[PDB]
């Protein structure tokens, strides 16, 4: 089948946003 | 044959917003 | 066949808007 | 066959703004 | 086939406006 | 087969227009 | 085939005008 | 066809006028 | 803090002259 | 601190010239 | 100091003229 | 704390030229 | 601190030249 | 405190070159 | 220690060159 | 504190020049 990807990620606030290390790394290896 | 490739991400602020490190690093070969 | 990419990101601030740090790095190798 | 490349960003103020930093660099070598 | 790519970008300053900082840098090659 | 390239950017102010800082550079060479 | 390319930049001034930084610097060549 | 090349650019005039910096660097040459 | 940007390019012709394709689009801004 | 690029590529064409792709997208942004 | 912008192509001429394309779309401003 | 960035690519011919598929894209976002 | 980041490639072909797919994509995130 | 980031790749033809799939995806966020 | 990358990969021919599919995944996550 | 960006191609002919498709794009946005 066809590749699908879906990366959904969610980061709310309520009263001091910072933020967070967030790191996708996504690797793919394949012939032709 | 379609590759779906959706990469979504939901940021909202209430009080004060800062920043956050969203690193999106994809590499394919084909 | 057909590649269908799609990126969304949502930076909805109702205090004070700041500033994230976002990269997005793809990249794709294919033999024409 | 079609190549669907679609990029949004959904910057909202209701208070301050000031200035994210956001680099979208994509490669593809065919 | 055929590239359809749309770049949307949304910037509602309602407070005191700024300015962020937004790159794009997009980088296709292909052997014709 | 049209090649589609759509950039647009939404900028609105009701409170004090500044300067936002924005590079387009897309690199395409067939 | 055929390139359309279109560039639409929205910029309001409801509260103050004063000047963004907008660089637009598309590269494309093809082989002749 | 015929390459559909449109460059527009949108500012409005409520607030006290200034100006803009936009650089159109646009290089298409075959 | 001061921008030394030198573009050098050779291109020699001892056989046959022709035409190369060299697309320079360099793009730099700096907030104001 | 100080940004040093470099880019050079070595093209010794002897048999037959034709025409290679190569394509420099560099991608750099920075809050000032 | 000042910016110091050089560009620079040497094209040679042995065999039969012809003619190379050369696109300079530099776009540098502040 | 100098960022020293080199890029060589070596492409030697002695009997008949064609054409490679190299692409450089390279994102830095601070 | 101080950043050293070399690519170099080689490629001497003594018979017939073709055409490699090589794509380099590096990606860096940090905050300001 | 140096960062050295080295990546070489050596090929060499002796009969006749065709196109190795040569990808680096080097993601870091720091 | 400072981060020290290094890597080298071969591929000579000696007859009809081909080549391989050779893709090099490097991530790396971190705090400030 | 000068940035050094120095971008050089070396293209040689000793047989029959042609015409190499080189793309050269770099954004930088301060």
């Amino acid at each position: 089948e066809v590749h699908h990807q879906k990366l959904v990620f969610f980061a709310e606030d309520v009263g001091s946003n910072k933020g967070a290390i967030i790191g996708l790394m996504v690797g793919g290896v394949v012939i032709a």
